């Protein structure tokens, strides 16, 4: 029993990270393979961050002007390019801690674990969801750029995240792998605002249903909704809308519990229209959005 | 800027956790050189644990009665010893992953990371706080038994828990690695229940302090108090007393910050006495307890 923010284990990504400093610009990047991945803006002075040109600022840089350190051993950068807002830098060493990984790219609603990184060197790891807006809400310092979110299969890292800006609003913007910024944020200091943090619906049902596995069960109602009249009460609250998709991915805890998806949905539903009434749920004042389904089963049912 | 509840990165006890079977009972140990330290209940069945005499239970136990699997390498075990509520089994084979580690008893409300494990694999890593009632609030299914509680001083592992029990209330009871239970505890299933799980009140103005620095600062007001008159409105609350010792070590935080520890606790004390009416403070509704003001210090400036 016992629900908590749990992120993956980090050691299979401790052994990625390696600090690259481009002239006096230091940051993270991932070292897989024989290839370091870190933001592009590695190549910037905070000057040049108001309007880069990252393909002319790139001309001015050689192999040789890519500082890169795993521990307190340097690696030989042989090649570098850019991809998108990503720098691939093709060092003469495969990394012998390669764990079996993928790049994905992920959806707004899904979480990730992030191993906050300064110098190379991990500070700590944390669970953190895609926002609805394309945003996460993480914590990073100066230095923290080129940390990386990412979620294990086993024995595989799926890279999902790299961390490049925070907005004046305190929120962070990054790229999945390939260096493609997720949302409409770019990798310049300007006018970025987020758009409205909707609240991701699927993921409050999924920790409601958490709750009540771990005894958590006094907002549980004796009402039942649809997801019309459910969705009305969602568009007022600023919440995802929920779909038959959503539905269907709840299934299982569904089965689990005894109760219906949409009588959970009846619930949350009285929480939104009545609030906690100064209550708490798995030790929350309000409801929890950053666990999906997938991590509810997970964390529930002990998955390694 | 942002501020998330971190765990330490856990590679470092990711590379000690295995697999400790005794008979039909399999829960995790910890390999740090020669040794595998485990809850000593894992000579125990569920029917046993209701009055076991592990001395007497002991006796019919032999070194190869005790399985220890890494991954998928047996350990050869040529040694177990009962220290209090753990056994120590030596094994043929230092633990090649053994970081500088340290064993040290902790207080209450100090904070360590959590590996939870399940047949020597870890599952994931959150943050807990030892409570004052000597409880922690943990995620533990069956077969978590062993999973180990950690700081980290650079490359130093501080191991200041190991997992044994859930109180039918549902939250959590363990030992130090020397095997000494934290509290009234005992590794028998029995009536045991915690008392008043009061509120660290240094932790929760470390965290007010770490808002302001992260620019939630709504709850900052034109009062200050003694830590006489802030101590009655803690009594009413069930907040920890707070002392002259937790006032000096708030003291880089009031620094950094420019308020004062005692207007930090008129604010403290505005909020106890009015809640939050429906405002977050650091994306919590309510006021939050598990940082200390070394976590608030060490998240704020970046520290690996
Ligand atoms: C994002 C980051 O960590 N830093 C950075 C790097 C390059 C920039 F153009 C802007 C920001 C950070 C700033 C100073 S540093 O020590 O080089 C790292
Ligand atoms: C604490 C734990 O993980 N388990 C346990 C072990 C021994 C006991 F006496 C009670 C509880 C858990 C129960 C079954 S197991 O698979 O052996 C592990």
């Amino acid at each position: 029993s016992g629900f908590r923010k749990m992120a993956f284990p980090s050691g299979k990504v401790e052994g990625c990270m390696v600090q690259v400093t481009c002239g006096t610009t230091t940051l993270n990047g991932l070292w897989l393979d024989d290839v370091v991945y870190c933001p592009r803006h590695v190549i910037c002075t905070s000057e040049d961050m108001l309007n880069p040109n990252y393909e002319d600022l790139l001309i001015r840089k050689s192999n040789h002007n890519f500082l890169v350190q795993a521990g307190n051993v340097q690696l030989r950068v042989i090649g570098h390019s850019m991809q998108n807002c990503v720098l691939k830098l093709k060092v003469d060493t495969a990394n012998p801690k390669t764990p079996k990984y993928k790049f994905v790219r992920i959806q707004p609603g899904q979480t990730f674990s992030v191993l906050a990184c300064y110098n190379g060197s991990p500070s700590g790891v944390y669970q953190c969801a895609m926002r609805p807006n394309f945003t996460i809400k993480g914590s990073f310092l100066n230095g923290s750029c080129g940390s990386v979110g990412f979620n294990i299969d086993y024995d595989c890292v799926s890279f999902c995240y790299m961390h490049h800006m925070e907005l004046p609003t305190g929120v962070h913007a990054g790229t999945d792998l390939e260096g493609n910024f997720y949302g409409p944020f770019v990798d310049r200091q300007t006018a970025q605002a987020a758009g409205t943090d909707t609240t991701i619906t699927v993921n409050v049902l999924a920790w409601l249903y958490a709750a009540v596995i771990n005894g958590d069960r006094w907002f549980l109602n004796r009402f039942t909704t649809t997801l019309n009249d459910f969705n009305l009460v969602a568009m007022k609250y600023n919440y995802e809308p929920l779909t038959q998709d959503h539905v269907d991915i709840l299934g299982p805890l569904s089965a689990q519990t005894g109760i219906a998806v949409l009588d959970m949905c009846a619930s949350l539903k009285e929480l939104l229209q009545n609030g906690m009434n100064g209550r708490t749920i798995l030790g929350s004042a309000l409801l929890e959005d950053e666990f999906t389904p997938f991590d509810v089963v997970r964390q529930c049912s002990g998955v390694t």
